[PDB]
């Protein structure tokens, strides 16, 4: 009878001891700044904070997900090009211009990055406002949000101090958020800081690994073998990323596989990448300009349209270009208006041929006092002595016609592109990894670890050959099939429709609308069977080469986008004592006066 | 011209890059409620924190300063002792109580809790509102306030599980403060528990030693020997703190003193009391329950009115009361009414007798089983068969008259409190650590250290006859020239004047009025000379002893108040990645749903 | 009895060596020196972060903490160095910069 009644009481302080034993577990939100060549967008992340007693706070990296990409401001090369424009005068690419006289726009910088710090602030406020409740705000709040703003391919080639000068600026303006929101935005050098191409693809790599299951340290996804080293269970997976201006061609080595001693490989572990605790693998990671979708668009109607072979009487013959389509000669943003028209914007900012013309200028200091990389923008028909619209100019030409043929596409995206002679412009950080172009990747180094490709277009190139029953549901990624289903598919003829301009299979197989996206696809398809040539001409072939957008996380639904961002918040939270100290110890109270 | 134009955003930059690199300070709150056994009181500090990149958070040790002591609230015994007369039963300390029964209103004990620790919460944030500015509140609620409840001789000595359970729901009362003062208010089971009589001595040296600047880990302070030795500048000083219920006798073992086997001393490294870059030091640290003020008073009024040298027809001779002094016979609180009359309240609650009369009582487990037990409260006069009334009331007595005989004051001091026959009841952990009493501290343990006296009417012993000129303004504490002016003092007549009572001095010397705190201060210097006799009888003597209320600071002005409080901080804060994780890692966070 | 740690580094002699040969021979050169001659006493050791080809930068950078080491201006105590009010070390001595032409 009172047996229950005192178990009761007992219960109480059972109840109340176990609170203060245990451990509590409390929400926090991890904003990650992709400043790339097209854009800078933030990425809002949530993850799960463990509190142990004696042994401090903590991120489960497994709880780690994406709840949306914000969208898609102004990149910090048009910030620092307007900034120019405006304090050392119009068309500065052209004239020779003092460094140490923009000592006094410095405060005049800080206003033009503060209007897109704003707007960064009030989107990644817009996101955590509609996807978080209540008691889910108290617990952000409270804890704190850590902010890593990283530069990548837009301002890597970026002349002078001017970048590394605007971060000092950028971080000063994340620790100096708006009270009002409750949202405490804080951040450090280590964590905003413009990030190399190695660093970008082995980012990556990590996001891939982590995302699929296939790096972890616990028992479940690792083994510790006889002699105390810890082993991955599963495979690690390499990945192959196509962005704006530049392409990473990232892949674990497998086995002894000696390298030569130009060829750099870096070791996770060695390179505090990874913990200890992880297992370890030497990765080859390598980063090439000029390979993203917009700058490589731009290079390659330069060189096409240079070349005797391609260029006569001021028409351009493109072979990457579907039969019937027609557009002016230059590399700004085509627009395929309803009435199969291609409108082309020659507007200097919207030009794809700009960052590179940018770069090679006599002005610039890699240039001027550099040969080696002036005779790199000579060979890709750019003048460094010439103005810069002369530079962007393809000089004796009027109009690009296409001419469908995918065969002499895939030959001349791989003398332009993949392998030229001497390296496209702004690769010395590829050049000093022992890779002068793409051909030197596989030729040099060489993975039996399968591989994964990302990249919208990358991804588009093998979905469209795969909808119009071209290529088989399950690809595995066989070189000659997708040469094939994309030679009948760029061989397609242009119908101007009454709905609109239309892509007329051979053969009667099937139909598509004609569109701003997929006008040049063929171009992409032409990059992916050289790229997978290169991979099966290497030493050691991949087990199987997968297209993904985003991976699937364990109930189905997935957890995070592929890219550098995941892989970014790893590097850091990862190290536990070190992540404690920064994010919880010093905090968003460390900005406090 | 444009030199110096350029240099402002030179410095811009310069000044931002510095912002980043450098340490920033913030202002952080931290509380010490005291649970003595006279009350319950918060003590709001205030230090400086320093956040460092890559270094975490710190407290500077120095820069810890008392801003107010708060009032003086029920006491933790009172809390248990009503819900025990409410849950248990009326005059429960004279009838067995059942245990087992009590845990089903242990939700009641939480309510009884809640009530003193709101009080005491509203009191702090009615500190830190009328001390801190508007800037200084931010970073104060920013941090949050770290919270150590520590009990002392007050739930010493309770008996069963009642004191243990009381402190789990008094955590949980502090993890969950009112959302609406801001203030973020956090514990846990290392800051908030009951600290022990050495603890309590240890932390009081602590204290002593860092304000008076003797201890610390900088060149300043230490200096390291030709074998890496850290060793104090100056000797560091022990200390002698006289409580409500207990005294603390504290002092560093100075060379190479030999002590016996049962002699147990505390090196503060090994004991993980200061961390290894602090100088090392073997303490003893002792507590004797009975001793302090209120508790001691009431024991000394029951065994010499209980000894036939004393008692004779009803009436009890007290030589530490002055000539013409009479008072009721009985060990409650004593107020001096404006008529020269002794007004003795004779509630159970306000009685002296009491603490000691509930510990020795048949019915408490530490009595019943422990033969040893009974015989130290049999020698004391208490009887723990008889009824609670019965033990508190002074048997054959009705009224105490005052002798005002200073020798015969001390020699009863002595064989009573300082050297009885069997130790003090509840002195279990003075006994363990191989003292039985006060003359065995100096006859096992000496030392050539300095030494300070701490408590209320310890200095006003010396203060008194200082300012009759019965004492020099410079006094090294010479036990003759003390008991020479007391004795004097002692035998001083009352003469009940128009203005009240006065201390009519004999030789005409001088005169002062006597009130409810200074009726019984020759019991005290009685106390205060049989002390340092024992000091003066052992192998090694201080190199001289100090009176002492608070510690001056450098700019002139005293930092913080003598005692355990600044102690028990620096036994956690100094523990730099032990704090930084307890404190800013986990923190009031923790407490989140 | 402490035992002899040993770095063996090879600068521009193999710096430009090709292919594989150069990281080959010092995993070769590494069990060589772990298995020294029992006979001497000496009991010599090494490991991949010791004993390892040190690069250009590497090289200039070590010749930059020899110089200002043995010449006491760089040190973490506060003979040579100085904490600001702001809680950062700075050497007491400017650092010494180094030209050596192997
Ligand atoms: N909203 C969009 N989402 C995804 N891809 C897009 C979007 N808009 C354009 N793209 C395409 O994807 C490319 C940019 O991809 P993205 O992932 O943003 O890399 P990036 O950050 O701009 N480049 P990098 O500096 O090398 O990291 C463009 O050149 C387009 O072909
Ligand atoms: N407001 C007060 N401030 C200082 N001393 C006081 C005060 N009120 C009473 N006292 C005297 O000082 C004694 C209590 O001193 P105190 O420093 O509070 O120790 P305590 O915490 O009650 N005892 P303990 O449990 O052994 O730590 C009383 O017995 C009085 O003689
Ligand atoms: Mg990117
Ligand atoms: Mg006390
Ligand atoms: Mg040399």
């Amino acid at each position: 009878d009172t047996e229950k009644r005192i178990n009761v009481g007992k219960t109480h302080l059972q109840t109340l001891r176990n609170l203060e034993t245990r451990c509590h577990d409390s929400l926090q939100a991890l904003v990650v700044i992709d400043a790339g060549s097209s854009s800078t967008r933030t990425n809002v992340f949530l993850a799960k904070t463990r509190s142990c007693p004696n042994k401090g706070r903590s991120i489960d990296p497994d709880s780690i997900q994406l709840i949306r990409e914000g969208k898609r401001f102004t990149g910090l090369r048009v910030v620092l090009e307007e900034w120019l424009d405006t304090y050392a005068g119009k068309d500065w690419e052209s004239r020779p211009v003092d460094a140490r006289l923009l000592f006094q726009y410095v405060p005049q910088m800080h206003e033009g990055a503060k209007k897109l710090m704003q707007l960064l602030e009030e989107d990644t406020v817009a996101i955590l406002d509609s996807q978080l409740n209540e008691e889910q705000k108290v617990q952000v709040k409270a804890l704190g949000i850590p902010v890593m703003l990283c530069s990548t391919a837009g301002v890597r080639d970026f002349h002078e101090w001017y970048r590394d000068a605007l971060f000092v600026l950028l971080r000063h303006l994340i620790n100096n958020p708006s009270p009002a929101h409750g949202y405490k935005f804080f951040t450090n050098p280590f964590w905003t800081r413009p990030i190399t191409g190695a660093e970008e693809g082995l980012f990556a790599f990590i996001t891939l690994n982590h995302l699929s299951r296939r790096l972890g340290e616990d028992p479940a996804r690792s083994m510790i073998d006889e002699y105390g080293v810890k082993h991955s269970r599963n495979d690690l997976a390499g990945v192959v990323e196509v962005g704006g201006a530049s392409a990473q061609i990232v892949f674990p080595l497998q086995e002894g596989t000696v390298l030569p001693s130009s060829v750099r490989a870096v070791n996770l572990q060695r390179e505090r990448l990874l913990p200890e605790r992880y297992p370890s693998a030497d990765v080859v990671s390598v980063s090439f300009m000029q390979l993203g979708m917009a700058s490589s668009a731009g290079l390659f109607l330069k060189e096409l349209c240079s070349n005797d072979e391609f260029l006569q009487g001021g028409i351009c013959s493109n072979p990457c270009l579907f039969k019937g389509f027609q557009q002016s000669c230059s590399a700004g943003e085509v627009e395929v208006r309803p009435d199969g028209s291609a409108s082309v914007n020659e507007d200097v900012r919207k030009n794809r041929l700009k960052p590179l013309a940018t770069y090679c200028s006599v002005h610039n200091p890699e240039i001027s006092f550099k040969v080696t990389n002036e005779m790199q923008c000579r060979e890709n028909s750019i003048d460094p002595t010439k103005p810069l619209a002369e530079r962007m100019k393809i000089e004796n030409c009027s109009i690009i016609e296409g001419t469908g043929n995918f065969d002499k596409c895939v030959s001349q995206v791989e003398s332009i592109l993949v392998a030229p002679k001497l390296p496209l412009p702004a690769n010395i950080e590829a050049a000093s990894s022992g890779f002068e172009s793409v051909d030197q990747v596989f030729r040099f180094a060489s993975s039996t670890a399968p591989m994964f490709i990302t990249g919208r277009e990358m991804l588009a190139s093998i979905d469209t050959l795969k909808d119009h029953r071209l290529l088989r549901s399950d690809f595995s990624g066989d070189v000659e099939e997708l040469a094939e289903a994309a030679r009948e598919f760029c061989s397609s003829e242009v119908i101007i429709r009454t709905d609109g301009p239309v892509i007329q299979l051979p053969n009667a197989r099937g139909e598509q609308k004609l569109n701003s996206l997929n006008f040049d696809l063929c171009k992409t398809m032409a990059l992916t069977v050289s790229l997978l040539r290169h991979m099966a001409a290497g030493e050691n072939q991949p087990s199987f080469i997968k297209w993904e957008k985003s991976i699937a996380g364990p109930d189905g639904k997935p957890l995070a986008d592929l890219g550098w961002q995941v892989g970014v918040i790893l590097h850091h939270v990862l190290f536990t004592e070190e992540w404690g100290r920064t994010a919880y110890e010093a905090g968003y109270s460390h900005n406090l006066e």
